[PDB]
């Protein structure tokens, strides 16, 4: 229930440990006026300030003027900030307007087309994005609701999705969760405490050739149909030679513990491991934070069920990319399909409480 | 951590309300009877297992390698959360079977009310179950699964997710606030209030309908709210639409969000003043709904609100009077129903060789 520091080199909400809930929202940029977007950035900081904390933005939710509405929207009054991160990203859409054209960080990769892709344009792209992860919904939801009616007049939503419950980990030392495909996801991933693997394959360096990125990330999301009728039909040894681990402990095949080292040559040549494994992408690793998701019925009798997949790197052309294409021949193809992509930079830390976010880029 | 699944009454009614909901209704596509009772016994058993944290059948593991497995494996490692599972059965569902003449008078149809917008796609459906528990992982594991187990017997028709309050950060003893930001709950039916159950909420034998006695009836809206619209509303406006101050909860002319409310004080078309059950002749209603919000519409604005549940003796003197009683709430300026369902909810499972529905077939 605790807060998360908000200041830092870094923002919070990527190497922080992953919370319960998720609530994404792209935003598009709907004025012209430099000046008042700068001021929007500003009064933006300003209030995640608050939130973080688990206070109302503004002069509060209540005992104000009668005749005029709130600043807080109050249906988080009274909960703890229930480890409330809030991280926001530039689409390259962004660099098209006020004049930043050549500010854009090259490691900010279009993705090409993949084989299987069926993106809805509509739930893609977006001109920048706030990712909200607390342990408690309302309070995430009561973020973006806030921070969307701050920037009225200024941006407007595009597109949102709400993880329900995460299917990443950051923190090996704790029970790694499972997606809705019943499989641990996590076990292999870069942990928050391993700050020089966070270096070397997250954080943006000076050298890398875009100064201003000094200290932030890159960020992949996938959003991911699962074919459930089609798995749970499935045996179960199909379903584990899709993976390379088996669905009860979670071991690498042949192996007898979760955390145990993968053996790649035992696992079918088309697991899902051995293709997505740094050995097989010359070093090539990620940091996964992604969450599932359910938006209801299909419409044809059938739960619809996915991934919410999130991956921070250090540059797009040498994390997603590389794994993505050795990915062309997985197994898992069979029972998945991307329906919905966005690249955005993640900026640099809000250093203290005279700073604001993208102030190194504007 | 657990509750317990067997009794006079099924759980999820009167028990501790859990922090998060998966409602799901179900059409039935079979017309054979002991298909579809066949399929209640081999639910309950999976209920069994899933509200004491196990899994289905054989388990999500360990078998036949050229099997699939029993449990689809997605809440392995996680505890009970307070399950329970509720089922109810949909007028619709008396078609069939040659159940025509077992149908409760108490399962009314609704009438049309002013300024309903029903999707019929998220409407309806021959049967429910309402999934609870503290941890929505626990919940959805739930509902796919049974659909699983009655794939070719029955399919989902729709599905909602809901959350309430978070208790590992949140004292119980506080009152949750609705996606409006006014406390919501603060006079209702409590579980603990078993005459008021018994006058309210069960059904009796004397009222006409012996299987459905210790069953009750429920009906639930998907109420969408303008969140745009109301947050751009004065705080005096928004008191004034419930009666109650936003901060306290308090009624209108009083200090404590528990004071009892004085109907005169607050504007006519105020929502608690013409929800109460002194405007309405007595009638009283338990509320177990959840908040909901899906992401956001075509439009960029949030696809959120309440998913109304609401428990009662008998439909007609619940639910029905009550809604009629709101054509002029100054709230339905900010809300919208989207969907409507109502269901006969059975009594409870007695031991471990009753089933849902036993008493009905
Ligand atoms: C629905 C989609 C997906 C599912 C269900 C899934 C599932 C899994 C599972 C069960 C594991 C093994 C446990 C672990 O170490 O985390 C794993 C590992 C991994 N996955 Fe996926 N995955 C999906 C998509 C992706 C995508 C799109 C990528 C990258 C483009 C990816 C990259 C990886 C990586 C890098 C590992 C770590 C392998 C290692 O280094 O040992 N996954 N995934
Ligand atoms: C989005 C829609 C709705 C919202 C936001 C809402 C909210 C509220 C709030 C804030 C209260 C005062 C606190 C409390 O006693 O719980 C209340 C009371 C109540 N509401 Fe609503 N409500 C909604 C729809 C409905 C509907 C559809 C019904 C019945 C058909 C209903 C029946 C009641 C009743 C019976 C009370 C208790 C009044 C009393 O005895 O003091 N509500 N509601």
């Amino acid at each position: 229930g605790s807060a998360v520091p908000f200041h830092g080199a870094h923002q919070a909400g990527i190497a922080t440990p992953v919370q319960d809930r998720l609530h994404f929202a792209a935003f598009d940029v709907t004025t012209e006026d430099r000046a008042a977007f700068v001021a929007l950035l500003k009064e933006w900081t300003a209030a995640a300030r608050r939130l973080t904390a688990g206070h109302a933005v503004g002069e509060g939710a209540y005992g104000g003027l009668p005749e005029a509405p709130p600043d807080d929207t109050g249906e988080a009054l009274g909960l703890k900030p229930s480890r409330l991160t809030l991280t926001i990203g530039f689409g390259p859409s962004l660099f098209t307007r006020f004049g930043l054209a050549d500010l854009r960080p090259e490691a900010l990769a279009d993705l090409p087309k993949f084989p299987g892709d069926n993106l809805d344009r509509a739930r893609s792209g977006g001109d920048l994005c706030v990712q909200a992860c607390a342990d408690d919904p309302q309070v995430a939801v009561h973020a973006i609701r806030n921070l969307a009616r701050i920037g009225f007049g200024k941006v407007v939503v595009r597109w949102s999705q709400l993880g329900f419950g995460k299917t990443s980990s950051t923190t090996p030392d704790k029970q790694t969760p499972r997606n809705l495909l019943g499989f641990k996801d996590g076990t292999r991933n870069i942990a928050g405490t391993e700050k020089d693997r966070l270096d070397r394959f997250v954080w943006a360096a000076e050298k890398d050739g875009t100064p201003w990125m000094t200290g932030g990330s890159y960020l992949v999301a996938r959003r991911i149909r699962m074919h459930i009728e089609t798995w749970d039909r499935a045996s179960l040894q199909e379903q584990e030679d899709v993976f390379g681990r088996d669905k009860g402990e979670g071991a690498p095949v042949g192996k007898a513990k979760e955390r145990d080292e993968p053996f790649l040559k035992a696992m079918k040549p088309d697991a899902h491991v051995r293709l997505a494994h740094p050995d097989s992408n010359g070093g090539a690793t990620l940091l996964r934070r992604g969450y599932s998701f359910t938006d209801g019925t299909d419409g044809l009798g059938r739960l619809d069920a996915g991934l919410f997949f999130l991956a921070y790197q250090r540059d797009i052309r040498t994390g997603f990319v590389p794994v993505q294409r050795n990915l062309a021949t997985d197994a898992l193809n069979e029972y998945i399909q991307h329906v919905g992509s966005a690249v955005f930079a993640v900026p640099p830390g809000v250093r203290d409480a005279d700073d604001w976010w993208g102030s190194t880029l504007f």
